[PDB]
């Protein structure tokens, strides 16, 4: 499932994870589990590229991280350089309210439910857990508005 | 929801918790949160109490433990005696394939979807879903079949 006609450009902002799941329980288990990851901004580049401003538990803090993903060929997948080449797909957007993506390996999966604002969007939801219903996943968590409003979702 | 005509001594024997849910993330995050609990065996007692036995992982260890359930007058409501007063409530079962039950304070809640084999059973699955649907859940675990022949889930 991917966003046909994906316009990288207004998904620019403020971001909310509202919902996160994924195919394996530790990546998500822990704070510190290493997809426990809390989306603050996106910012796509002028050339397509998109900058992900991100909060992380880690070291018993939570910490500011900044992720480039590197655009290819087809406007919904994009790519982080690591000693693994990981994609990142944008499933769904409305870009005013909600936007699902998956993290995926080369196979092991996160995604996330975003929405502009900290509320609980059933509809959003709705589309996530759609999204979702035919891949692997073993662990779903999602946030109230009030942990939506605090670092790291505490 | 609660099963009518529940006859608790058609649910003695061997159980797997195939999927968990819970109202807060930290009752299920860690394999060392407090409901992270795997169901071994149903014992009804001829007086109508449910023994349960149990696996949690607690001090760096998967440890056996034994819970009684006291009976109440709503045959689909248990009592467990502690410092707080918990209910249990067994929500649907067939007896033979798939039960679904509650744990709630007076409020938290975890819930299971327990199944006779180590098989995902994906009607059951959906039968847990939609009990859940309007509960406050913001956690949902699920494991597959060769986790569910370990101890503890591993
Ligand atoms: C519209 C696309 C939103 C993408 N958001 C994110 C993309 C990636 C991550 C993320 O945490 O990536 C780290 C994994 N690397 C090191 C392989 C977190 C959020
Ligand atoms: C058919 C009913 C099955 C009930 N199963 C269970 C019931 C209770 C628990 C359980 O872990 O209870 C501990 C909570 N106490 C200390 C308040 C675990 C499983």
């Amino acid at each position: 499932q991917t966003m046909k006609g994906l316009d990288i450009q207004k998904v620019a902002g403020t971001w909310y994870s509202l919902a996160m799941a994924a195919s394996d329980i530790s990546l998500l288990d822990a704070q510190s589990a290493p997809l426990r990851v809390y989306v603050e901004e996106l910012k796509p580049t002028p050339e397509g590229d998109l900058e992900i401003l991100l909060q992380k538990w880690e070291n018993g803090e939570c910490a500011q991280k900044k992720i480039i993903a590197e655009k290819t060929k087809i406007p919904a997948v994009f790519k982080i350089d690591a000693l693994n080449e990981n994609k990142v797909l944008v499933l769904d957007t409305d870009y005013k309210k909600y936007l699902l993506f998956c993290l995926e390996n080369s196979q092991s999966l996160a995604c996330q439910c975003l929405v502009r604002t900290p509320e609980v969007d059933d509809e959003a939801l709705e589309k996530f857990d759609k999204a979702l219903k035919a891949l692997p996943m073993h662990i779903r968590l999602s946030f109230n508005p009030t942990q939506l409003e605090e670092q790291c979702h505490i």
